């Protein structure tokens, strides 16, 4: 499901200037901290495509191992606890971690 790469910071330092997984975070962080309650039908956006947008932005080495740096930014500490598995198939859908960094 993942692979197995530290290094010092970069790929992160240039996720935060190219929020890459973000906007795909809020769609599981939706359901993470949202007031379910609806009166009418639903509601909710869709940001598949502005994360597999940044994502490529990166670099395909800042397709692993910075993702790890997402969920540790100023915005995913425990409420990433989901969007960890669920942003573990969604980058790897688009072939940005799908099997690169391995051990």
């Amino acid at each position: 499901p993942y692979g197995r790469g530290r290094t010092e910071s970069g790929c992160y330092q240039q996720m935060e200037e190219a929020e890459m997984l973000n906007h795909c975070g809020m769609y599981l962080m939706k359901n993470l901290g949202e007031r379910s309650q609806v009166s009418p039908r639903m509601r909710e956006e869709d940001h598949k495509q502005l994360c597999c947008m940044q994502l490529k932005n990166l670099d395909e080495k800042c397709m692993c191992p910075a993702i790890m740096m997402m969920l540790n930014e100023p915005m995913w500490i425990r409420m990433r606890d989901q969007v960890m598995s669920m942003a573990h198939n969604l980058p790897i859908e688009c072939n940005l971690m799908s099997q690169p960094c391995q051990m």
